[PDB]
């Protein structure tokens, strides 16, 4: 309803999501994956990663802790999941304010993403330009025939033309870690599902913030976390 | 017998190199803390190569294996054979991915005590009631301890086998249960006893703690549940 | 005593410092979260050249040595020569240091080049200070005391009690719980609230000294659980708790 809906396909359907995500958010993103249904697979090496990009119904890249040997090896994944027809997924993580990691996510967006997720000032920094971040968006969807979400107390969503937002959640979302991150590894998978591109990835961004108000109730970011999971569950 | 390798995890605290992948690191430490034990994270070719030596027990897993981890692996295994330690292996995802494949069978020449694996797993490595014959020809070639883990788990020293039943379902929702099986099949291998009989009661005691986690019902809750139960 | 660990409370949230990570693989995710539960911001930049970059940026720095590797040394070498230049404050948390050698080396390698504060348990300062050996830290006191004149730091050596030093001055703080040692990156987690600690204004040592009194506070609130499992979502809970 579109977020009835998304929790049934991916139960239904089960992705297999190639992670290729930081080393803070790792474990919860693998968590939070097999709680809505998913199967996350963290490979890391250029040629593991290679071979298994073209195997996963999806993949993420998401640069929070980029390094030179990482940076390789997910331009080899990115690479062949593309050649194997296979959605990847960006995740800009701090784009914008430290210049490796900028100049490498430049250089992959020639090779096509299909959703783009970040917050207003990574979506700023790529389009080369949340909801003053909308025209770049709009221009950068546009430019890529992408959908970007671009994220925060009110997530946006477009393709260029259409734009969703999608409201609720709870500020303590943001005194936990990883939270957007594994937001990031739920939108990929939807990339894999059948049906509207936009309207899926409204839908993750519509399920998070409902697990999250959800799990907010609590009322501590310690309690937080169990309650999340289980509320995806 | 699960109670027993309970009591001899606590008074022997068993110090336990673990070179494992990125995703269940945390949890394979909290784990073996939970049960008494003393992990110990050491990845540097060097650094490895010294503590190797010096620990009671060495888990090798390759789950996010890189080229620069592998020879850290390599030299681990090599100090830890040399001084008389008893290591672990745990093949994630033999079968699936080259490298990694070709990785572990160089690894099996050098003698694990025990090997914790999937039916999949075990199937690639030797070269499920289907991985049973296959578990049995590999425990036999090595002289090892093989344990093909599922709903039920397998385990055997190529002669006899035995059969841990229980746990629950939610346990695969939940990432690391089966990589954190291994660490503790890895601490048993240091304490004394039958290593067969050792490696089934570890089985066993992570499926009972299972069955008490998962009875709150969801995977989140799980985790601090089946800590505390370990404890 | 206990007036400074509630006013390091509020001052935490207030000035919310920015604390570039450099830590060890097993305790990035609880050492971040324990950052946010007490309202600073944590930050896990590990290549070289971006780690230079933010190190000026951040308010402050940790090197936590526990997980070390070639490649990450020199990341951490090129982040605190940048934030010294720039004088942001910088902790040195020397996991192991004594028993693997490797990450001893490069301890006194950095020990040369000015850390705010240094946080370590017993063996970790007595080897690093370079002197032979209920309350483990008591006897570590005097390896503390030489290594923080030495070098004008402050020296936290942690234990049941925890010791705070500038070589003249010392602080104990007491409490917590032992189930803490039962959970994994507490101690490295301690560290990280330090460093931040260093950058809020007061006196150096005794926003250390306070840091320490606040984890041990809510260890002790959140261990009558019983068990390790539980006390982490009511340790998050506790730093939180207004």
């Amino acid at each position: 309803a579109p977020v009835a809906h998304l929790r049934h396909l991916l139960r239904a359907h089960s992705p297999l999501v190639h992670c290729m995500t930081n080393d803070v958010v790792q474990t919860f993103t693998a968590n939070v994956l097999l709680a809505v249904g998913a199967s996350p697979a963290m490979v890391i090496d250029p040629r593991e990663a290679a071979q298994f990009a073209a195997i996963a119904d999806a993949l993420l890249i998401n640069v929070g802790t980029l390094t030179e040997d990482r940076a390789v090896a997910m331009r080899a994944a990115v690479e062949h999941a593309r050649q194997a027809g296979k959605p990847w997924t960006l995740d800009p993580v701090a784009v914008g304010a430290l210049t490796v990691r900028t100049a490498f996510c430049h250089e992959l967006l020639a090779l096509q993403p299909a959703a783009i997720r970040g917050n207003a000032s990574e979506i700023l920094a790529l389009a080369g330009m949340a909801a003053a971040a909308l025209p770049a968006a709009q221009a950068l969807a546009r430019r890529l025939a992408t959908v970007v979400a671009v994220t925060g107390e009110v997530d946006y969503v477009t393709d260029g033309e259409r734009v969703l937002s999608v409201a609720g959640g709870n500020p303590l979302m943001t005194r936990v870690v990883g939270t957007g991150c594994a937001l990031s590894a739920v939108v990929a998978a939807s990339a894999a599902l059948p049906g509207d591109r936009l309207e899926n990835v409204a839908a993750a961004c519509g399920l998070m913030k409902q697990a999250g108000e959800i799990a907010a109730r609590q009322g501590g970011p310690g309690s937080f976390i169990p309650a999340f999971l289980d509320a995806l569950y």
